């Protein structure tokens, strides 16, 4: 597209309807953007002796990205109920990416006056790594993203990446990356940027908890024709009764005995925390006492780990040591907040298909048992994959991530996000922009030496990303009301998610998405 | 249809499926007429000096009928959630009836032992009062519909009718009814009946609730353009000043005396009554003290008024004095109950456009002020209809009523059922059924003698009835979530819905339809 | 497996009544039964669990019907408000009559072969 200076390069288009077969998610939001590093590449790295597992190598660009990589970025509170308490599942499928209504600001600092005015003949620099050569930096949580709330106004994020590194150092293996050897697109007023992505095949997400459980699978009434051995000395016990093999047929009595045909989901054991500031022990152990792994002989906390359940059966107290993601409030420093600053989210819907996080896994036998040994158990805390186990990933909320790049690697197990989401080989490709360079005054003479005298300026416009979403419709003959989302009729003080006294949208609670029963 | 004794003259058709924008619900249900009034038509009456308010004269009939005139005969708990939860409204639309695998059982009591047998040359009668010329008796709360449940098997009721009366006495002007004038299809075992009917333009009925109020409608932000009296005599009260004519213009100050566009509905004021058995007046007063009306000269309880809210604000304790319906739970006789085995309706979402039941209307001024008079104030408590006044109308639960028909007269206001529900002029025709009398053992000499010695016997078979629904989706643009209907996630006794430890279903709590939210 | 082939047939329907200190059975013919088949796969499949029940090994022999029993979402004793209350009366069902039949025809899915061997090699 091609247009002038008094015309708007492009409409506010946020909004959504629904399809009843799939759903259209509009959203536009305002943004801004500085000139990030000085219009410099800068090497970053670790401090010379600051710590040990957090040791890194990488850069610093002077250029800004775009991100949506959060529910809440497409979906409003409302929507997100209608899709939660309707549908089996869901899946991303197409992408709709403009930028438009672009305006380059440029500031001077007089006295001690910043006068700020209009640098039309600026220009602004985008463009899209399709080819997937850029570090993907996207589906790691990050901030930056759009507001949930459409009102609210953003600061474009900037772009910084790692390598291979030795400590502090780097090996010569490392790669240095300059987007400036990417060909973009230059824009000025009334230019605009345009990009469509069409999603791959992947799996819907879980909008269900089963009604079943995997022990309690067969019939309460009938009895099975398999044995088991359930008696191995206990018989009629009073004269010459030392031992005898005695096997009994599976009943509805037998319920925890019978025969099984499927196991449950692989764990990594985690430990148990209470929310009470006094069950706990005396001793900070968030770190000496966590399950974590280590590559390279450097050690990394594994945070979500495999999929497990966060309490079992009448507790609802204990949480597993970062068995789970953890949001923050609105208004909350980054360092040390409260326990009542911050949402925990309970994974309690997959009890029946997942081992408990904090839990054992089981029984193991571990000697040969006889006459002359008695039989010896040990507790497994740890279970690799085993053919006949069936598990259920984790749960997408509200501002939960949608997708993540799977890495390009040799093997992949089960290539579903560990926070949550869409395991995409090729994902959303990243979008980068830039404010492009104006010299400042050059001199009458001419000077070899790099040029680092610029007219200080920034960018400032509108973004939209419209994504189509394919719904799985709900099939249940369950005859009983299914529990549903809602708010508290009640009398409240503030709204559920909603501005405040002053203009602040928040987020009361995280939001689930499993609230309908299927079974197994 | 026509065949034969050892082929089922029907299937087994009980399931719902939905089209977004259309439901159509299918129920199958199984049924057992006796032989009512032991072949013959009786006149009944009031018992010679037993009530007055409730004289009557009619007739009992030999027939038998078939309703479902209850939600619940149509739609599982689950399916009422779906539909309550999405769509702003709903109606009926169109009909199917069907009877089939009809078998006629004769009994016999011999010595002291009942033997039940096959009567296979027997038959039944059915027929469709679709002129609409025998009195409707549907649309009266009555019982005998089909069973919530559809496991369930459930007694044929027996029809009867009432005429014009005098007391105990009848007029000239009565009507006597016989259904054997009627053409009637008589059925063998593997003849089946079939019918088809179709709705008429009737209004959707409101699942939705008001957001906005009739007195909160304008602009918080902005003032009015016109000006309302608020001051006569306070002035600056100090030196001769006795009184003076002052106008104020409407602020969002002055709410509650802005100028309105708008009346609230009409009202028939109830007496209010706390479920506590002790804040109420240690006296008896049902029927001295409640709102009623007469005709003839015969006192009738108003029972369910016009449309008014149950209790205001902060409360949720008050239901007016029969100011809703009332359901009983299941095992409960039908003879003074206790108050923990009733369920009350709670009208509390039409409090936007509704007066309260037990509350006042309003004041009205009843004098000509003046210095010599001081202003006269009155408390209504009736108002009638006015030009202006906007309501909502009742409110329909699982278990309520469904249509009515309105009565054939001159004139009718706002013809919508007061127990709630679709008036309809001409609604689901009369299904009459009846065992054809078969006459006993006949004897060798002639008899004028009217006959009265007949083979006592039973029928049994199957009914089905399909409706289909027109829907009307929802539409709104509320950003925070809505409130839903929703099953209690806690550890609980018994499932919500369900059969207990005998078999034998019950339905918890009464449903709602108004969980969606709509302006004004 | 590749198909599937299911047939209900020669159907009698046997009422019996204890009048005295004898058992008498006889023929309803005006009486019906109930078949359907959950293909939508929405009831909870309690088959695949060593039940017994099961057709006779021996041809000659005859079996009673077994019950319908399922399991649901429990918290000990308890349920929870996500369990779930199926009624199989809620799903479309033949009836039939003596002289009636039911046909149902199936078709399995691409499932691997399995060993009817063994290895004459070792790893
Ligand atoms: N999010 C996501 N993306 C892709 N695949 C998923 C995902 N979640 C579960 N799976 C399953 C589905 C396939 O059966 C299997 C392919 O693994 P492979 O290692 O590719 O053979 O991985
Ligand atoms: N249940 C039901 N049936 C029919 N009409 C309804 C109903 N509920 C409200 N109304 C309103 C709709 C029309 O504007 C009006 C016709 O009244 P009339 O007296 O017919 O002129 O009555």
């Amino acid at each position: 597209g091609a247009d002038g200076v008094g015309n708007s390069s492009g409409n506010w288009h946020c909004d959504s309807q629904w399809l009843g077969d799939r759903v259209i998610t509009t959203s536009t939001r305002t943004w801004a953007l500085p000139t990030y590093n000085n219009h410099l590449y800068k090497q970053i790295s670790s401090q010379s002796g600051a710590s040990n597992d957090n040791h890194y190598f990488g850069y610093s660009t002077p250029w800004g990205y775009f991100d949506f990589n959060r529910f809440h970025c497409h979906f409003s509170p409302r929507d997100w109920q209608r899709l939660i308490n309707n549908n089996w599942g869901f899946r991303p499928k197409k992408l709709s990416f403009k930028l438009f209504n672009i305006q380059v600001k440029e500031v001077t600092q007089n006295d001690g006056t910043t006068t700020i005015a209009n640098n039309l003949t600026s220009t602004v620099q985008v463009f899209t790594d399709s080819e997937y050569q850029l570090p993907y930096v996207l589906g790691s949580a990050h901030q930056g993203c759009l507001p949930p709330f459409p009102a609210d106004v953003f600061m474009v994020p900037q772009y910084g990446y790692l390598t291979l590194n030795n400590g502090s150092q780097a090996v010569g293996r490392s790669s240095f990356y300059c987007l400036e050897y990417f060909p973009s697109q230059m824009l000025r007023t009334g230019n605009n940027f345009q990009f469509s992505y069409t999603f791959e095949d992947v799996p819907f997400h879980s909008s269900y908890a089963h009604s079943q459980s995997l022990d309690r699978l067969m019939n309460p009434l009938i009895d099975q024709y398999l044995y088991y051995l359930n008696r191995t000395q206990g018989t009629t016990s009073g004269t010459t009764n030392q031992s005898r093999l005695l096997f009994s047929q599976a009943g509805p009595q037998s319920m925890s005995l019978q025969a099984r045909n499927w196991l449950p989901g692989p764990c990594y054991r985690q430990q148990r925390l209470s929310k009470t500031a006094n069950d706990n022990n005396n001793s900070n152990f968030p770190w000496t006492a966590a399950s974590k792994y280590h590559l390279n002989g450097r050690d990394s906390l594994v945070n979500p780990g495999p999929a497990m359940a966060s309490h079992k059966d009448d507790e609802e107290k204990f949480f597993p040591m970062h068995g789970n993601l953890i949001f923050g409030k609105e208004g909350t420093t980054a360092s040390n907040a409260e326990l009542d600053n911050v949402m925990i989210t309970d994974e309690e819907e997959i009890r029946t298909t997942n081992p408990v996080a904090t839990e054992q896994y089981g029984t193991v036998a571990n000697n040969l048992q006889s006459s002359n040994t008695a039989p010896t158990t040990r507790t497994v805390n740890d279970q690799g994959a085993l053919p006949g186990m069936v598990w259920q990933d984790r749960d997408v909320y509200l501002q939960g991530p949608i997708w993540a790049k799977i890495p390009h690697t040799d093997g992949h197990f089960h290539p579903s996000p560990l926070m949550g989401g869409f395991g995409l080989k090729h994902p959303p490709p990243q979008i980068m922009i830039k404010n492009t360079p104006v010299p400042a005054n050059p001199p009458t003479t001419f000077s070899p030496a790099k040029f680092a005298s610029f007219i200080t300026q920034y960018s400032t416009g509108q973004v939209s990303v419209e994504i189509e979403w394919e719904l799985q419709k709900e099939n249940s003959k369950r005859w009983n009301p299914e529990i549903q989302y809602t708010s508290n009729y009640n009398k409240s003080v503030n709204v559920d998610f909603t501005v405040d006294t002053n203009g602040v949208y928040s987020e009361p609670r995280p939001i689930g998405t499993r609230y309908l029963t299927r079974n197994l």
